This record gives structure tokens, sequence and C-alpha cells, in this order.
């Protein structure tokens, strides 16, 4: 197993560290910038030695060293004009050095960047996807945790939408040890007031974290990266949400938003689940606006 | 941090080997046949060895190397002669390492548990047993088998005793965060399916007697060692076990299988706001614990 | 995708295949003769998995059929004469089922079974092995460990070759410094070390003897560290029963030495020995001779 | 109610706190000088907690006082001159807030730094220590497996003196398997002039690092710390080369220098093995500079 990473920054230098730990596969750290990805493989090495891997770790400036590729995962970037123009290649690039990889997009805007990848990547939309979805769920999830002095461990939450202020969290499909989040309301546990509070800070966490460390978080993708990485590998089938090809699902079909959906052998695969009007309005609405600023991005890239 | 194993047989052992593998802490493995601690000490330090794990293992046949334990496991036994080696044990843990808390595993577990108060004079926060997280275990991996998921993120409550009268939660069944409820919704899964599962959940115990000729050990001891860690570590994980139960669920002055945290200072309940055939089911669980409970007692004289 | 096969669902079968799910390396078969077992077992150990959060498919069965195309091979099925007929059948099953799988041999008499493996199931001898020499090397290494008031997870011994073994002080280190140091400084003797030695030697019939059952967790952990290295392209350094061919100046049969273990299966390697570190080790490898051909002799 | 203190929450230190908690050694406190920096990446950490299933506290303060009682401290504290400045402050604070903690001074120069850091807190000699030689000795057992084609796991070896161009790598203790390197030379599978290039490329990899990547090693550093910090908390009894207080040990007093070492409940304890007269020449010559260098550091602190 090769795991190539697009894009040696900091976020992409962490799931490197993360799929050592956990002997995923055999990196291939790349990016454009030279010295850069072989200087951390180097440092990669030595971590490696000192807690016992035997990985094979290669940093390259040449994208032809991408071949057979079975996970890729692409941090390329710095949005919308300069990223996507960047992420066009990376497809291209993808197509003909390792066609039958699972991708994973992490490039900001997130939705936006994972469409631009599809439409020149003509890789299937199953292998394609991005992470977004955990990271706004475990926020949400720790928040919760926290209120109600328990352990985040077994606190669940789906979260639907992009990844900014057109989150769509679902109170009803929360629930702490199987326990739905209503249930500790009514034992006044917490409150509603509470909860929207949480919500907020869920949608400002990026904001934030960018405004006390002066940048964007990067432990936390990478752990979320990893996961789903794991879920592909080792044919998992778990349940996160994701940026996801949707086909009919939710009302929208050939679009990959934030969604519900099984990461496994054969790629990431949307879940439909029962909705009211209020929150497939509110989805709807957020599906929307990706829609007008992916077709914005396509026509930007001209 | 040392753990002391109260019993070192086929469940005792793999708690030992699995609070190694996560250095959970030093273990003192007891039992009452000679040599057999010994020996699978000797194992486990070989096993330490070869996987890189430098915590201390002890295995004797004195009681008394029991003291200072932060943490005690009792599998001890074979409700006559069980509770009654079960009073002994309790005798030791009190005048030996008062301030352990105590996970009891020996069977049938709920009347076991009552039995090691009774007689310990532990707090009763400090006590508890395992049961409702190995049937939450074999529930949520059947209802995962059936919905095509993961395990990983099936979540539920299970409520009483470790045997046939169990009060599985629908209401407080989720897969990640979604009621199991919104599945039979969409036909993903029937309401007699998950009776289907309900009934062998209660059998499963059995189940593997009767296939592999020995009860169940090695989910057991992972159930075992996971409240071991939420207790280390002041984790406050959520969880059904043994408990006492002091006003909640209509019950007072009694351990039963409930929802409760475990940390720092022990096992506290929890009381979640039931329906009344939720709790109706629950009550008459509740009540047979009882009766057997002062049966057991009675037997112990 | 990723198949190991246990071929025997018993003590050691059974905390492999825990042991393989804890570390994630691959979907289980456990495979027995006896109805019933390996199906309670592969139950308990899903419950165990979904406590701990592991998602590995596993198979509790008895069939072999069911062994198909598995990438790894656990063999403890047994009980000299007898195991070495269930190990001729075992070798048949594997070469109809899943020719192309590395195999660990463990039923006892060891060096002699993996023999038996190799002749009748028609395998490259690189996909062969069983494991012994870890468990010896680790008692040594744990037993010095301890004298010297250190960690044993730098405590590095070569020991070649029961009652026959091979412990190379010259190759023992204590992270890197050799122990000709330690008896230098004045902190172990040469007959503390050789009280260990023989210690080693007794390891497996004293478990036997204070617990009433051979050791299962310590050979499991091995087999484990064997199957890891193999399945990604470790090439760690154990002592295993090992294909000699030439090396040792012994030639054509399986026997207790250093190998490393990589994707092309276990090799093994020749170390320079003095001349009675050679003779020792000559006698050893006649033993496991004699006692092969005796072996494939009571099997008609 | 382990607490790890990370004095310093730039790159190694964020690295530390990350891998202590993947393997659940103690609460971390994230201090910084610079406000809002480890306040952000204590909530980084934190959503990357959750995402792995780690329920340890995890705080960010730029109030040094909240290091107290704090039985592990990591200082990465810096950018001669001034960071001297930054360990003698540092000292003074540890000193009064957590006196009883072990302490594992990582900033540069290493061996100057940590003597710095003993004479102003007055702690005691073998709770001091600073991390080195497993970073030199990792980089060297990875080049000599690579080179013998054999994992790095079982390739051990010692490196007495400074972080830095005088090094002094035994291969009389360095071995594969227990087996010494010399048996390799013999058998002409390494030559000396190859593990001569070896030992230039272990002295020159810091810097190699840094040209390439243009930023210091960060995931090796991170990982050496973490396992002397295992070592302290587990009572391991480990044997690693460290910067330790020599007191006669290879014709040494009063000075921390690289140096072997076992660590335990009780601190980091120097062990002195025979060397022959060419090991010990080589080490003198290292010590005199670092007592050299040391006694200009004393002076330009005031
Ligand atoms: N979706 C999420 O939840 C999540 C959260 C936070 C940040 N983000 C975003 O993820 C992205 C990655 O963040 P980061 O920390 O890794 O940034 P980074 O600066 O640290 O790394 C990005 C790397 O991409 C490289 N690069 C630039 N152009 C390239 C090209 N044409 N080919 C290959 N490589 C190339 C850069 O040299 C740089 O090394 C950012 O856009 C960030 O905004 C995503
Ligand atoms: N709580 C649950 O959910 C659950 C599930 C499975 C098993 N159990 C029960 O846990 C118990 C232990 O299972 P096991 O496989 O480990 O049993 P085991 O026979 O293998 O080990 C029990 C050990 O306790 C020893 N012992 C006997 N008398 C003793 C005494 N007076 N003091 C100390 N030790 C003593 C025995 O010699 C034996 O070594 C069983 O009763 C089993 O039914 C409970
Ligand atoms: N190499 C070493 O260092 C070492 C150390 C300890 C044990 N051993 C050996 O490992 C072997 C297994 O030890 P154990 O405790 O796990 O044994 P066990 O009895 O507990 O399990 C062995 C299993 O093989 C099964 N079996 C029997 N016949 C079979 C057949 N014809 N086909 C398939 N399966 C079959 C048995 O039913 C049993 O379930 C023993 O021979 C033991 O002597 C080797
Ligand atoms: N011992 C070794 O083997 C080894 C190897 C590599 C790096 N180093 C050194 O370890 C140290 C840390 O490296 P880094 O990458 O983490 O540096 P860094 O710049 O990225 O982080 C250091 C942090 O210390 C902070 N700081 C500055 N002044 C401070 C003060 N007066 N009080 C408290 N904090 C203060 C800075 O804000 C910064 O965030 C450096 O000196 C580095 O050069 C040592």
């Amino acid at each position: 197993t090769k795991i190539a990473l697009i894009g040696s920054g900091q976020i992409g230098a962490i799931v490197g560290e993360l799929c050592l730990l956990e002997n995923l596969g055999d990196l291939i750290l790349y990016d454009v910038v030279p010295g850069i990805p072989q200087g951390k493989a180097l440092d990669l090495k030595h971590f490696s030695t000192i807690l016992g891997v035997n990985r094979n770790i290669l940093g390259t400036n040449q994208i032809e060293d991408i071949k057979d590729a079975d996970i890729i995962v692409i941090t390329a970037g710095v949005l919308i004009g300069v990223n996507g123009k960047i992420m066009k290649s990376v497809a291209e690039s993808v197509k003909l050095h390792c066609s039958k990889a699972f991708v994973i997009c992490v490039s900001n805007p997130l939705d936006i960047m994972v469409n631009v990848f599809h439409k020149f990547s003509n890789l299937p939309h199953e292998k394609i996807c991005g992470m977004a979805g955990i990271l706004d769920t475990s926020r949400y999830c720790s928040l919760i945790a926290d209120k109600l002095k328990v352990s985040a461990e077994d606190v669940n939450a789906v979260i639907l939408g992009g990844h900014g202020d057109l989150m769509v969290p679902l109170q009803r499909y929360t629930s702490v040890n199987g326990v739905p989040l209503s249930e500790f309301v009514k034992k006044n546990m917490i409150s509603q007031n509470e909860i929207q509070e949480i919500i907020q800070k869920t949608r400002n966490m990026g904001a934030e974290i960018i405004k006390l460390a002066k940048a964007s978080a990067a432990f936390a993708p990478a752990a979320a990266i990893t996961k789903m990485i794991k879920s592909y590998l080792y044919n998992e089938n778990n349940l996160f949400t994701c940026a996801v090809y949707l086909n009919g699902h939710y009302n929208c079909s050939n679009l990959f938003v934030g969604s519900t959906a099984k990461i496994n052998n054969k790629g990431a695969h949307p879940v439909e689940f029962p909705l009211t009007k209020e929150e497939q309005d509110l989805y709807t609405e957020s599906i929307a606006s990706v829609q007008s600023n992916t077709q914005k991005a396509f026509d930007l890239i001209k």
C-alpha cells in the first residue's frame, strides 16, 4: 500500500506521521517547492526509527512518483481562483499516473475543490471525497460532552452540509452512548440556548483557531483524514459526514456536498436519512450555495 | 498503579494481558490454586518482553499481596459456593486494600456484587460489576451486521440483569447518532429482526458455551479493561454496569445493571426518563435480582 | 482483504487471532476440526472487537475449504507420531486451497513438524517457517534485563538451534553495548549468565509444571510479530525454524536459526561462528535430522 | 493526575503534546509567551483528541504559574545569548512553581542550555536532562539499517557527546539484533568508509534538514522526548544517551553532557562503560568544548 500526500505542508506531514503510527502504508510526500518534502521525509524516517515503524518514506518533487498510489490526500494550495487551478493540475496528474486511487481532498474551499477535482479527474465519483464533516462533528461533539460532563468517546452526531456557515446540525441525530440529546434537555442537564451557543461555536471554530494560533488547524484535520484512509483500506464501512457525490439523495444529484456516507473498499457512498421539511429546507439552501460557488469556480478557472 | 486480579483463570489472565498491552499498571495475579498464577505470570512477562511492555507482574497465592491495590478484578469462583467465595474475597479486600475500586465478574453477577458489598463494607460508589457492556457489545454488533455498517458507532443502553431479563432500549439505540427507529422507517431492518437480535443477545452466553465448551473470555476481559481504563484516566465514560441505585429507576439499596459514569471517584448511577413499559420491564428485572440476592445471603449461612 | 487463517482454534490460535485484531493485521478465518469450537470463539472475538473498535471480518469454520487464498497460515493443530499425521493433512490442504500463503508452524515438536510440512506441502521453502527462537530469545533477554536492572526493550541476543539451544553471549547486547561490558564492570557474572541460560532452557517445562498448561500468550505474541514482519515487508531479524541451504554447514533441513522475514518469506542469515560455536550447532542440527527421519518413518 | 507541562508551544512542543496524548501519558499544559498560540493549538489537539478517542485534558495558557506541581517539563522555549536569557527565567519559574518535576530541556545549544537550567533552578541534578543522543542515535541506526537492508528495530548504538560536530559514535557499541557491527564489516556487508560516511551524515543531519525543509526537524525530536517522558513516568529503566550530570564518570565532573544513562522514577542516572583510550580521548575533547561554551554562556547572561 502506497499513500501519496499531494502537498507536504502542515496537514500533509501530520497525515504521514499518523499513517506511520498506525502502519497504514508506505508514504510518498510530494510538493512543488524543492527540498521541503525531502527534508520532512527524512524527519519522518528518524521519527519512524525511534518508534519502531519500518514503512518506506520518499520525499519527491516529481509527480510521476505518484504511480500506482492506492491513497491520495490533496492539501496542495494556499482562495477559489488559485487553488482551483492547482486542483485541476493534480486532477490531471492523478488520471494518467494513479487512476485507481481513492482520493481525499482537503484544499479550501473544500466542497468547491472536491467538485473541481471530479470534473477534471475523470475518476469514478465513489473514489473521490473531501474531509469536512468529521471536523465539524468532532468540535460539536466535544462541546456537548464538556457541558454534559461526559467523555466525548460516545457522543455521536450528524452534521450535514458544507464546512462553514452553511452547516446543518441535526439535534435529532445527536446521542450520548445511544441516549438522544433530547433526553438531556429533558433532565435539565442542557438547555436549547446552550446547544445553539455550541452550534455557533462549531461554526466559528476554524476562525477562532486562526485568530488565536495565527494558523489554521492541523492536528484534528489530519486525524479526520487518517480515519477516512483507515476506513477505506480496512474495508470498515464506518459512517462519516464527508464531501460525497449525491445521486438523488437529499433531493440533489450531480454534486459533491457535505453529507452522510459510508467509506469502504469501493469508496465513499452517500447515505440518505429521513429529514423534516425544515431539515431538508436548510440543507437544500446549503446545497444551493455549493452549486453556485462551484460553477463560478469552474468559470473563474477560465 | 497496581491492578490486582483476584482470580487468575481464563478471564483474569486476559485482563492482565490487555492491561499490559495498554500500560494500565502493574499486575498482581492472585489465585487459590498453587502454581497457576506463577506460571501464567511468567508467560505474561515473556509476552510483555516480546511486545515491549515493562510493567511488573507478580503471580502469588498469598492474598496479602493485594495491599494498596488501586484496582480489583474479581473472577474468583466456579449461587451457594461462589457467594461464600465472594464473601472471603470481600473480607480480604476490607483489611488489605480498602480504598480500591472493585470490578466484580463472578456469576451470577448482580447477585455477587451485592454479596461483595455486604461483607466488604466498601463505599457503594467504589464497587461495580461488569455485565451491561458485554450484552451491549453483542446487541450492537448484531445490529451493525444487519445494517451493513461498522459497529464502531452503534450505541445502545441495555438495563438490567446479565441474563434473560435484559431490558434493551430501542429508543436508546443509535447509529452514529441516528436512532434505530430511523432505520426501520426506511425498511433497512424490521422489528421482528430486532426482536431476533434481542433473543440472540439474551442467549449468547449459553450459545458460546454450547459451541466452544467454555464461557466467553475475550469480550468480558475487554469490557472489564475499559472499565479499568475509565476509572484510572478519570474518563467519565457512560456504561451500563452493576451499580448501587438509591432511588434511581424506582429502586433503592441494591446493586443492579444500570446506566452509570465511571471516573476517579468510582461508579455513579444516571437516571434517564423511561416509558412505563421500559420501567415496568426493568422493575421486574430489579425484583428478581432482589429476590435472588436475599436468597443468596441466606444460603451463605 | 488480507486474510489470516488460523489452522487450529485452541489456546494459541485464539490469542493469535486476538492479537492480529488488536493490531489490525487482517481478516480472520478460525479453522478447527472439532465442531462448534471455532464458531464459539469467533463470536467472542467479534464482541471483543466491537468493544475495542476493531472492524475486521471474523469467520469461525469447520470446513478447510474456507482457507482459500489466505495470505497467512498459523498451524497449531495437534495434541510425535500422531501430530505428524495431522501436519501432513494440513500440508496437503494448504497446497490445494491456499498455495501461496506464508506458513508459520507451531505444533510440537517444532523443528520436526515444520519439516513434515515441507515434505508434503509442495510449498516453496522460503514461504515456510516455525516459531521457536523468539520465545527462547525473549526469556533470555528478559532474565538478563532483570539482572542488569534495565529495560528489556533494547536487550538483543542470537540463540541458534529444547535442550539443544545455542545462546551466544558474544551476540548479546544492551542497546548496542555488548554483554561483555557488563561483566567487565562487575554488574553480572559468568555464573549468573549460565544460570540464566539454564532457566531459559527449562522455561517451557516449568511453566507447564506450574500452570499445568503450556505457555500461550508469549508464543502468540512471537507468531504475531512474524506475521507483522511478513505483511509489512519489515525485514526484521528473528531466530525461527528456517530452511538452511549451505548456511552453517547444513542444507535441505528446517532448523532453528537466524533469519529475516519479509514480503518474500523467511530467509536464513549466516553469522560468523567460532568452531565450538559451530560444533555445538552441528550436533543440534544432527538431532533434528535424525528425529525428522524418524518422524517420516513413523508416519507410515 | 499526571500533568505534562510543555514550556514552549512551537513545532516540537505541539508534537510532544500530540504524542503524549496518543499514548495517554497525562494531561497537558501548553505554555508559551506569545498570546493566543497555546490556546489555539490546545483547541486543535482537543479536537484531534476527540477524533481519536483520547479524553485527557488540555489547557493552553500564557501564564507560567499554570505549570504548578507538573510531573513533567519539556522546555523548547527560545528561537547562546538570547535563549540563555529565556532558559534562566524558565529555570527560576520552575523552581518556585513545580520544583519536583522531571525536566527535559530541548532548546539549543542543548548541552549548554541544560547547564544553564541547572545553575538557576537548583533542581536535583538527576531530575534534569536534555534530549540529544536519541536523535543522533536514530539517524545513525537508520542509515546503518538502510545499508544492511535490515529493519532498524534492532539496530542499537551508543553515541556519546555533544549534539553537534563532535559526536562520538561508538561502533564497538553498535549491534544488529545483538550482533556487533564488526561482524558485518568482516562479512563485507558494510565498509568502514561507508560507516564513516554514515557518521558524517549523522553529524550534518540537522543542517541538511534545515537547508531542505527550511525548518528544523520536529517529529523525530518530539518522539525522542516522548519516550524519555515514557521511561520516567512508567519507571521503565530504559538505557538512552541523553544530556546528564556526570560527576567523575568518563573523567568528567560537575557538568551536564551527552552520556549513557538510565531513566526511571527517580530521574536520569549516568552509566559509565569501559572505553578504550581513543574512545575516551575523543569524548574528553567534546566534553571540553561543552565546558568552554557553557562558561561563555554564563558570562554572556550578565
Ligand atoms: N477541510 C477542513 O476541514 C480543513 C481544515 C483547516 C484547513 N483546511 C485547508 O486544508 C488546506 C491545507 O492546509 P495546510 O496546513 O496543509 O497548508 P500548508 O501551507 O501548510 O501546505 C500546503 C502545501 O501545498 C503546497 N503546494 C502549493 N502548490 C502546490 C502544487 N501546485 N502541487 C503540490 N503542492 C503544492 C504548498 O507548497 C504547501 O507546502 C488549506 O487550504 C487549508 O485552508 C482544510
Ligand atoms: N459478568 C459477566 O458478564 C460474565 C460473563 C462471562 C463470565 N462470567 C463469570 O466470570 C467468572 C470467571 O470466569 P473465568 O473464565 O475466568 O473462570 P476460571 O475458572 O477460568 O477462573 C476462575 C479462577 O478463580 C479461582 N478460584 C477459585 N476459588 C477461589 C477463591 N476462593 N479465591 C480466589 N480465587 C479463586 C479458580 O481456581 C480459577 O483459577 C465465571 O463465574 C464466569 O461465569 C461473568
Ligand atoms: N513452537 C513453540 O515454541 C511452542 C510453545 C508452546 C506450544 N507449542 C505447541 O503449539 C501447539 C498448540 O498449542 P495449544 O495450547 O494452543 O493446543 P490446543 O489443544 O489448545 O489447540 C490445538 C487445536 O488443534 C485442534 N486440532 C486437532 N486436531 C486437528 C486436525 N486434525 N485439523 C485441525 N485442527 C485440529 C484441536 O482441536 C485444538 O483445538 C502444541 O503442539 C504445543 O505443543 C509450541
Ligand atoms: N535537543 C535537540 O536535539 C534538538 C533538535 C532540534 C531542535 N532543537 C531545538 O529545540 C527548540 C525548539 O524547536 P522548535 O521547532 O519547537 O522552535 P519554535 O520556534 O517553532 O517554537 C518555540 C516557541 O518558544 C516560544 N518562545 C519564545 N520565546 C519564549 C519565552 N521567552 N518564554 C517562553 N516561550 C517562548 C516561541 O513563541 C515559540 O512558539 C529550538 O531551540 C530548536 O532549535 C533541539
